[PDB]
Protein backbone atom coordinates (compact mmCIF):
# COMPACT_ATOMS: atom_id res chain seq x y z
CA UNK A 1 0.00 0.00 0.00
CA UNK A 2 1.13 3.45 -1.03
CA UNK A 3 2.23 5.72 1.76
CA UNK A 4 -0.59 8.14 0.85
CA UNK A 5 -3.20 5.35 0.70
CA UNK A 6 -2.27 4.61 4.34
CA UNK A 7 -2.54 8.33 5.18
CA UNK A 8 -6.08 8.34 3.88
CA UNK A 9 -7.05 5.23 5.86
CA UNK A 10 -5.76 6.73 9.12
CA UNK A 11 -7.57 9.98 8.29
CA UNK A 12 -10.86 8.12 7.75
CA UNK A 13 -10.19 5.72 10.62
CA UNK A 14 -9.33 8.49 13.10
CA UNK A 15 -12.46 10.41 12.11
CA UNK A 16 -14.69 7.37 12.66
CA UNK A 17 -13.16 6.72 16.10
CA UNK A 18 -13.72 10.33 17.16
CA UNK A 19 -17.38 10.13 16.15
CA UNK A 20 -17.73 6.68 17.69
CA UNK A 21 -16.74 7.85 21.19
CA UNK A 22 -18.89 10.99 21.09
CA UNK A 23 -21.96 9.18 19.68
CA UNK A 24 -22.00 11.31 16.55
CA UNK A 25 -23.99 9.55 13.85
CA UNK A 26 -22.06 9.21 10.61
CA UNK A 27 -22.65 7.54 7.26
CA UNK A 28 -19.97 7.44 4.54
CA UNK A 29 -20.32 5.65 1.18
CA UNK A 30 -17.27 4.74 -0.90
CA UNK A 31 -17.80 4.29 -4.64
CA UNK A 32 -16.48 1.04 -6.11
CA UNK A 33 -17.59 -0.04 -9.59
CA UNK A 34 -21.25 1.00 -9.66
CA UNK A 35 -21.53 4.66 -10.60
CA UNK A 36 -23.11 6.66 -7.79
CA UNK A 37 -23.39 9.97 -9.58
CA UNK A 38 -27.17 9.67 -9.28
CA UNK A 39 -26.82 9.75 -5.49
CA UNK A 40 -23.93 12.23 -5.43
CA UNK A 41 -26.22 14.77 -7.10
CA UNK A 42 -28.68 14.35 -4.21
CA UNK A 43 -26.51 16.38 -1.87
CA UNK A 44 -24.23 19.40 -1.78
CA UNK A 45 -21.29 18.98 -4.15
CA UNK A 46 -17.88 19.19 -2.49
CA UNK A 47 -15.31 17.45 -4.74
CA UNK A 48 -12.90 17.90 -1.85
CA UNK A 49 -9.71 16.38 -0.43
CA UNK A 50 -9.91 14.24 2.64
CA UNK A 51 -8.85 14.89 6.06
CA UNK A 52 -9.95 13.84 9.35
CA UNK A 53 -11.07 17.24 10.20
CA UNK A 54 -13.34 17.63 7.27
CA UNK A 55 -15.01 14.31 7.92
CA UNK A 56 -15.71 15.22 11.53
CA UNK A 57 -16.86 18.74 10.61
CA UNK A 58 -19.48 17.42 8.15
CA UNK A 59 -21.20 15.24 10.72
CA UNK A 60 -21.32 17.71 13.60
CA UNK A 61 -24.92 17.67 14.85
CA UNK A 62 -26.83 20.86 13.87
CA UNK A 63 -24.53 21.26 10.85
CA UNK A 64 -25.98 21.87 7.40
CA UNK A 65 -24.26 18.80 5.93
CA UNK A 66 -24.82 16.20 8.71
CA UNK A 67 -28.26 15.06 7.46
CA UNK A 68 -27.54 12.46 4.80
CA UNK A 69 -24.66 10.46 3.42
CA UNK A 70 -21.14 11.55 2.60
CA UNK A 71 -20.12 9.91 -0.67
CA UNK A 72 -16.46 9.39 -1.57
CA UNK A 73 -15.21 8.86 -5.14
CA UNK A 74 -11.66 7.64 -5.21
CA UNK A 75 -9.62 10.13 -3.18
CA UNK A 76 -12.21 12.92 -3.07
CA UNK A 77 -15.47 13.63 -1.25
CA UNK A 78 -17.95 13.95 -4.10
CA UNK A 79 -20.82 15.24 -1.93
CA UNK A 80 -22.26 15.39 1.60
CA UNK A 81 -25.85 15.17 2.88
CA UNK A 82 -26.83 12.71 0.12
CA UNK A 83 -30.12 10.84 0.24
CA UNK A 84 -29.66 7.11 -0.19
CA UNK A 85 -32.45 4.57 -0.67
CA UNK A 86 -33.81 3.03 2.50
CA UNK A 87 -34.12 -0.73 2.72
CA UNK A 88 -37.24 -2.72 3.41
CA UNK A 89 -35.86 -6.13 4.41
CA UNK A 90 -37.81 -7.48 7.41
CA UNK A 91 -34.56 -8.76 8.96
CA UNK A 92 -33.44 -5.27 9.99
CA UNK A 93 -34.15 -4.98 13.72
CA UNK A 94 -36.49 -1.89 13.68
CA UNK A 95 -34.44 -0.99 16.76
CA UNK A 96 -31.98 0.30 14.14
CA UNK A 97 -31.57 3.85 12.90
CA UNK A 98 -32.44 5.24 9.50
CA UNK A 99 -28.69 5.44 8.76
CA UNK A 100 -28.51 1.65 9.04
CA UNK A 101 -31.51 1.07 6.77
CA UNK A 102 -29.92 3.49 4.29
CA UNK A 103 -26.57 1.68 4.25
CA UNK A 104 -28.07 -1.76 3.67
CA UNK A 105 -30.36 0.02 1.19
CA UNK A 106 -27.41 1.32 -0.85
CA UNK A 107 -25.82 -2.08 -0.28
CA UNK A 108 -28.73 -3.76 -2.11
CA UNK A 109 -28.69 -1.54 -5.23
CA UNK A 110 -24.90 -1.28 -5.70
CA UNK A 111 -21.48 -2.71 -4.88
CA UNK A 112 -20.60 0.37 -2.81
CA UNK A 113 -18.81 0.02 0.53
CA UNK A 114 -20.41 1.94 3.39
CA UNK A 115 -19.37 2.55 7.01
CA UNK A 116 -21.98 3.62 9.60
CA UNK A 117 -21.42 4.91 13.13
CA UNK A 118 -24.44 4.39 15.34
CA UNK A 119 -25.48 7.61 17.01
CA UNK A 120 -27.08 5.64 19.85
CA UNK A 121 -24.50 2.86 20.46
CA UNK A 122 -21.19 4.11 19.08
CA UNK A 123 -20.71 0.85 17.24
CA UNK A 124 -18.94 0.77 13.90
CA UNK A 125 -20.83 -1.05 11.15
CA UNK A 126 -20.06 -1.83 7.50
CA UNK A 127 -22.24 -2.85 4.54
CA UNK A 128 -21.50 -4.25 1.11
CA UNK A 129 -23.18 -6.64 -1.35
CA UNK A 130 -26.41 -6.70 0.63
CA UNK A 131 -24.48 -8.01 3.65
CA UNK A 132 -24.00 -6.33 7.04
CA UNK A 133 -21.15 -6.55 9.58
CA UNK A 134 -21.84 -4.97 12.97
CA UNK A 135 -19.76 -3.67 15.91
CA UNK A 136 -16.39 -4.21 14.34
CA UNK A 137 -13.19 -3.24 16.09
CA UNK A 138 -10.98 -0.45 14.73
CA UNK A 139 -8.42 -2.97 13.47
CA UNK A 140 -11.08 -4.78 11.41
CA UNK A 141 -12.47 -1.51 10.02
CA UNK A 142 -9.03 -0.46 8.73
CA UNK A 143 -8.59 -3.96 7.34
CA UNK A 144 -11.93 -3.84 5.47
CA UNK A 145 -11.68 -0.20 4.38
CA UNK A 146 -8.37 -0.92 2.63
CA UNK A 147 -9.66 -3.94 0.65
CA UNK A 148 -12.77 -2.21 -0.70
CA UNK A 149 -11.24 1.25 -1.26
CA UNK A 150 -7.85 0.22 -2.71
CA UNK B 1 -21.58 36.31 -14.95
CA UNK B 2 -24.19 33.75 -13.65
CA UNK B 3 -21.65 31.29 -12.15
CA UNK B 4 -20.03 34.21 -10.33
CA UNK B 5 -23.34 35.65 -9.15
CA UNK B 6 -24.16 32.30 -7.56
CA UNK B 7 -20.76 32.09 -5.86
CA UNK B 8 -21.19 35.64 -4.58
CA UNK B 9 -24.63 34.63 -3.30
CA UNK B 10 -23.15 31.49 -1.71
CA UNK B 11 -20.49 33.52 0.12
CA UNK B 12 -22.83 36.41 0.92
CA UNK B 13 -25.68 34.28 2.29
CA UNK B 14 -23.31 32.29 4.50
CA UNK B 15 -21.67 35.47 5.86
CA UNK B 16 -25.06 36.95 6.76
CA UNK B 17 -26.19 33.70 8.40
CA UNK B 18 -23.05 33.60 10.53
CA UNK B 19 -23.47 37.32 11.25
CA UNK B 20 -26.99 36.93 12.66
CA UNK B 21 -25.88 34.06 14.92
CA UNK B 22 -22.69 35.89 16.02
CA UNK B 23 -20.52 33.08 14.61
CA UNK B 24 -16.92 34.20 14.16
CA UNK B 25 -15.60 33.89 10.64
CA UNK B 26 -12.49 34.93 8.73
CA UNK B 27 -12.23 34.32 4.96
CA UNK B 28 -9.48 35.63 2.69
CA UNK B 29 -9.73 35.55 -1.10
CA UNK B 30 -6.38 35.65 -2.90
CA UNK B 31 -5.90 37.89 -5.96
CA UNK B 32 -2.39 38.58 -7.27
CA UNK B 33 -0.28 37.63 -4.29
CA UNK B 34 0.14 33.91 -3.87
CA UNK B 35 -0.53 32.63 -0.40
CA UNK B 36 0.35 29.06 -0.88
CA UNK B 37 2.65 29.92 2.02
CA UNK B 38 -0.40 30.36 4.28
CA UNK B 39 -2.50 27.71 2.49
CA UNK B 40 0.09 25.13 3.56
CA UNK B 41 -0.34 26.30 7.17
CA UNK B 42 -3.86 24.87 7.32
CA UNK B 43 -5.88 21.80 6.36
CA UNK B 44 -5.88 21.19 2.60
CA UNK B 45 -9.41 21.08 1.14
CA UNK B 46 -9.38 22.07 -2.55
CA UNK B 47 -13.16 22.10 -2.27
CA UNK B 48 -16.03 23.61 -4.20
CA UNK B 49 -17.78 26.53 -2.58
CA UNK B 50 -21.30 26.21 -1.20
CA UNK B 51 -23.32 28.03 1.41
CA UNK B 52 -23.60 24.96 3.61
CA UNK B 53 -19.89 24.13 3.52
CA UNK B 54 -18.78 27.65 4.46
CA UNK B 55 -21.13 27.59 7.45
CA UNK B 56 -20.06 24.11 8.55
CA UNK B 57 -16.37 25.12 8.66
CA UNK B 58 -17.03 27.93 11.13
CA UNK B 59 -19.54 26.28 13.47
CA UNK B 60 -17.99 26.95 16.90
CA UNK B 61 -15.84 24.13 18.18
CA UNK B 62 -15.62 22.61 14.70
CA UNK B 63 -12.04 21.39 14.18
CA UNK B 64 -11.68 23.98 11.39
CA UNK B 65 -13.35 27.07 12.96
CA UNK B 66 -10.09 28.22 14.55
CA UNK B 67 -8.21 30.16 11.88
CA UNK B 68 -8.54 31.51 8.37
CA UNK B 69 -10.28 29.98 5.39
CA UNK B 70 -8.41 30.77 2.17
CA UNK B 71 -10.13 30.77 -1.24
CA UNK B 72 -8.28 30.43 -4.58
CA UNK B 73 -10.35 31.18 -7.66
CA UNK B 74 -13.54 29.12 -7.32
CA UNK B 75 -12.23 26.68 -4.69
CA UNK B 76 -11.46 26.61 -0.96
CA UNK B 77 -7.73 25.89 -0.84
CA UNK B 78 -7.58 25.48 2.94
CA UNK B 79 -9.33 26.12 6.25
CA UNK B 80 -7.86 26.81 9.70
CA UNK B 81 -4.86 28.67 8.27
CA UNK B 82 -2.55 30.87 10.36
CA UNK B 83 -2.26 34.43 9.12
CA UNK B 84 0.22 36.93 10.64
CA UNK B 85 -1.19 39.19 13.33
CA UNK B 86 -0.62 42.90 12.93
CA UNK B 87 0.91 45.38 15.35
CA UNK B 88 -0.61 48.65 14.13
CA UNK B 89 -1.49 51.02 17.03
CA UNK B 90 -4.82 52.16 15.54
CA UNK B 91 -6.35 48.69 16.10
CA UNK B 92 -9.04 48.84 18.79
CA UNK B 93 -7.56 46.16 21.13
CA UNK B 94 -11.38 46.18 21.67
CA UNK B 95 -11.82 43.57 18.95
CA UNK B 96 -11.31 39.83 18.69
CA UNK B 97 -8.00 38.63 17.25
CA UNK B 98 -9.81 37.65 14.03
CA UNK B 99 -9.84 41.37 13.21
CA UNK B 100 -6.08 41.71 13.63
CA UNK B 101 -5.47 38.59 11.54
CA UNK B 102 -7.23 40.15 8.54
CA UNK B 103 -5.35 43.41 8.92
CA UNK B 104 -2.21 41.26 8.98
CA UNK B 105 -2.73 39.52 5.61
CA UNK B 106 -3.86 42.90 4.24
CA UNK B 107 -0.45 44.45 5.00
CA UNK B 108 1.70 41.73 3.38
CA UNK B 109 -0.46 41.26 0.29
CA UNK B 110 -3.35 42.55 -1.77
CA UNK B 111 -5.72 39.83 -0.55
CA UNK B 112 -9.37 40.63 0.20
CA UNK B 113 -10.51 39.42 3.65
CA UNK B 114 -13.96 39.40 5.27
CA UNK B 115 -14.53 39.06 9.03
CA UNK B 116 -17.61 38.36 11.12
CA UNK B 117 -17.13 39.30 14.78
CA UNK B 118 -17.98 36.55 17.27
CA UNK B 119 -18.92 39.07 19.96
CA UNK B 120 -20.70 41.72 17.82
CA UNK B 121 -21.91 39.96 14.66
CA UNK B 122 -20.87 42.86 12.42
CA UNK B 123 -19.26 42.43 8.97
CA UNK B 124 -15.79 43.87 8.26
CA UNK B 125 -13.43 43.82 5.28
CA UNK B 126 -9.68 44.38 4.88
CA UNK B 127 -7.55 45.18 1.85
CA UNK B 128 -4.50 47.33 1.09
CA UNK B 129 -3.53 47.52 4.77
CA UNK B 130 -6.68 49.14 6.11
CA UNK B 131 -9.78 47.74 7.82
CA UNK B 132 -13.33 48.81 6.98
CA UNK B 133 -15.83 48.11 9.74
CA UNK B 134 -19.51 47.07 9.95
CA UNK B 135 -20.46 47.44 6.30
CA UNK B 136 -23.99 46.61 5.24
CA UNK B 137 -24.86 43.42 3.37
CA UNK B 138 -25.61 45.31 0.15
CA UNK B 139 -22.17 46.98 0.35
CA UNK B 140 -20.45 43.69 1.18
CA UNK B 141 -21.69 41.99 -2.01
CA UNK B 142 -20.60 44.96 -4.13
CA UNK B 143 -17.05 44.91 -2.75
CA UNK B 144 -16.72 41.11 -2.85
CA UNK B 145 -17.68 41.05 -6.52
CA UNK B 146 -15.25 43.91 -7.25
CA UNK B 147 -12.25 42.27 -5.53
CA UNK B 148 -12.97 38.59 -6.31
CA UNK B 149 -13.70 38.87 -10.05
CA UNK B 150 -12.13 42.18 -11.17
Amino acid sequence: YSKDEEKLIQSVSKAVQYMAKRRIGALIVFEKETGLQDYIETGIAMDSNISQELLICVFIPNCPLHDGAMIIQGTKIAAAASYLPLSDSPKISKSLGTRHRAAVGISEVSDAFTVIVSEETGDISVTFDGKLRRDISNEIFEELLAEHWF
